[PDB]
């Protein structure tokens, strides 16, 4: 019969959790440790010695067993090549909220990538969006994305938080459970990111306006579709919801373009599963199958296919073209190709398998992407920006204490006297003879 083809790509990776591209031309694949590493993959084949990010001791993973408190998930802005920037999902123990009794943090952070080196991001540039407490290491999700529609897009999970000790608490999260929708795009130095206007709740003050939809649990890797099937949808995000007790189900979730929300959209639910918990899913959209193109792809730990209502998806390991892993299933990916991968470790020692039609060629003639070289930013927010923050659109935001258009002027509130010089924010430099923080005595 007809099955498909896993093929090992690289190996020696400390436990990965997925891979994705960074959509700028160049065809490296980003893959992520759960330890707080992310490795580049060049198209020719190598694992660059340096890791593209490193956040060792930010971050305590998940030691053994059902643990799930690593690093994430990762996003890249969709227009990374020209402001190289960076969202990042992991879990901090460090942190000193006076909030009481709690497990961690679930932080999600932007970051930059150093004018300097196109290869590695400079760990300056850090910028908290949330953090969400949490009190448990189970159904935390994590998953960031950013939808056709430009928004950031984070799926968090249950955190297994009762409704004692959501009230048994000066409050915590009420982010938990929801898909949350950020417009990262702002001009507004105020606050890291702005609410889509046609998210529900963009003014009703008392349901979280950054609340998209609930109703989520313990959600797997979830599939995003991009290119709905439904001319009416645009986006569509599935998950697999583990539900804690089996009773595995599938949540949908229909994002509609141009649509001003009234209330949230319903998380559709329905149960296509006959067995056993997954470990998420993805919809296939690339150019190496042609038949298995528009699939919405599940699998479990052990190695188990679905298609959606559920059809397997063997993998015989016919003459050479093999259908065995090593250990179990952690986390897929996706080439800037839109090449589909499987990410697995034993437990050093963790793999890397790109899926193969067989009945189609390896690399295909009309597959062909003539790669384009990644390079240094360019913006006007680089490299003339200093003191601040630079934002996805490229306005230069100031540091308190500075002003101007790329916050090169110091602010000086007491305000210097006698021929004094404002040079650092309420530092200030006096001529011979003048004393005092303001040059105010003689």
């Amino acid at each position: 019969h007809n099955c498909f083809c896993i093929q090992e790509v690289v190996s020696g990776l400390r436990q990965p959790v997925g891979a994705l591209h960074s959509g700028d031309g160049s065809q490296r694949l980003f893959i992520l440790e759960k330890e707080g590493y992310v490795k580049i993959l060049t198209p020719e084949g190598e694992i660059f010695k340096e890791p593209y990010l490193d956040i060792h001791k930010l971050v305590q993973s998940g030691i053994k067993g059902g643990d799930e408190r690593g690093l994430l998930s990762l996003a890249f802005h969709p227009n990374y090549k020209k402001n190289g920037k960076l969202y990042v999902s992991y879990t901090t123990n460090q942190e000193r909220w006076a909030i009481g009794p709690h497990d961690h943090i679930l932080r999600v952070v932007e970051y930059t990538v150093s004018r300097k080196n196109p290869h590695q991001v400079d760990l300056r540039t850090a910028r908290v969006f949330l953090e969400v407490a949490e009190l448990h290491r189970k159904h935390l999700g994590g998953q960031l994305l950013f939808g056709p529609d430009g928004f950031l897009y984070i799926i968090l999970g249950d955190g297994m938080i009762t409704l004692d000790d959501m009230e048994e608490m000066d409050g915590l999260s009420d982010f938990t459970g929801s898909v949350l929708r950020l417009d990262v795009d702002t001009d507004m130095c105020n606050v890291p990111y702005s609410i889509p206007r046609s998210n529900p709740h963009f003014n009703s003050t008392n349901q979280p306006p950054e609340v998209f939809a609930h109703g989520l649990h313990d959600p797997g890797r979830c599939a995003v579709d991009r290119h709905p099937t439904d001319i009416n949808i645009n986006l569509t995000i599935l998950c697999s919801d583990s539900n804690g007790k089996n009773r595995s189900s599938a949540r949908i979730l229909q994002i509609i373009k141009g649509k001003d929300y009234e209330s949230e959209p319903s998380l559709l639910e329905f149960k296509p599963f006959s067995n056993g918990p997954l470990v998420g899913g993805f919809v296939y959209r690339g150019c190496q199958s042609e038949r298995l193109y528009g699939s919405y792809v599940f699998g479990d730990r052990n190695g188990n296919f679905l298609t959606l209502q559920e059809k397997p998806l063997c993998l015989g390991t016919s003459g050479s073209c093999r259908g065995y892993f090593s250990g179990h299933i952690l986390g897929f990916g996706e080439d800037e190709l839109g090449e589909v991968y499987i990410l697995s470790s034993s437990k050093h020692n963790g793999k890397l398998y790109k899926i193969v039609d067989p009945k189609r060629p390896l690399m295909p003639e009309e597959c062909r992407a003539t790669v384009q070289p990644a390079q240094t930013l360019t913006s006007e927010c680089s490299r003339l920006c200093r003191n601040g923050y630079c934002t996805p659109t490229g306005k230069c935001c100031c540091s308190p204490g500075w002003e101007g258009d790329f916050c090169r002027t110091a602010k000086c509130e007491p305000a210097c006297r006698h021929g004094g010089v404002c040079v650092r924010p309420n530092k200030c430099l006096c001529k011979k003879g003048y004393l005092g923080p303001q040059c105010e005595h003689h």
